[PDB]
């Protein structure tokens, strides 16, 4: 499926993100729109909290809110699981453990709906501290560069990823978010299962001065590396 998969991403692809979330019994929804340019490994997205203020810091949802837009160099094309699963797409599941705080469990469907790449997510957050960094909104509105370590999950016919996000805290400390990720294709067609490699992920967060709703503007650059 990789030949057709690659062809789906050679241009600029519209993106829709829909997240329904419940954190410590606080229900919220996020809607995101923008576009992806996999050739350049570039995402540009605008996210709105449609339900009110986000009950958690925007930066904590970045990983949850489309690794099919990663730039896989030609010499790594046989290691691109994400595109090879398209258009039928994949299920992306995570446990995100915040050190000394609560846990997110996420399930997402990532697939084409017509010419749009859609990320539809359910998130459940449990055991957050009422006056921790997360529910207290003491995380800086910024984002560090990270490596996403990818390994094949042959039994699942998919991939696993492990990485730790470092969230800057307003007091100059760091909040760690331990990410456990698994991806499973939805379709029956063949997918590429990769050799061990990583996604070099860079994220810039900004605000829209014209927007009254709680929101996040995101630019992301993602390149596959670690195979010579
Ligand atoms: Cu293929």
């Amino acid at each position: 499926g990789h030949k057709r998969g690659e062809q789906l991403f050679t241009g600029v692809v519209p993106i829709l993100v829909e997240l329904d979330g419940d954190v410590n019994g606080h229900r919220f929804s996020v809607r995101g729109e923008g576009e992806g340019d996999a050739t350049n490994g570039r995402l540009t997205l605008r996210f709105i909290c449609t339900t009110g203020r986000l009950p958690v810091p925007w930066p904590t949802l970045v990983t949850t809110l489309v690794q099919c837009f990663s730039r896989y160099p030609d010499h790594m094309r046989r290691h691109d699981f994400f595109k090879s699963a398209m258009p039928e797409g994949y299920v992306q599941e995570r446990t995100i453990s915040f050190r000394d705080d609560g846990t997110y469990r996420t399930r997402a469907v990532v697939r084409f709906e017509g010419n749009t790449l859609v990320n539809r997510i359910e998130l459940r957050g449990t055991n957050f501290r009422e006056d921790g960094n997360i529910l207290g909104h003491r995380l800086e509105y910024n984002y560090n560069s990270h490596n996403v370590y990818i390994t094949a999950d042959r039994q699942r016919n998919g991939i696993r990823a492990n990485f730790t996000i470092r969230h800057n805290v307003e007091d100059g400390s760091v909040q760690l978010a331990n990410h456990y990720q698994q991806n499973t294709p939805i379709g029956n067609g063949p997918v590429l299962l990769p050799d061990d490699h990583y996604l070099s992920t860079q994220t810039a967060l900004s605000r829209d001065p014209n927007e009254r709703r709680d929101h996040m503007v995101l630019l992301e650059f993602v390149t596959a590396a670690g195979i010579t």
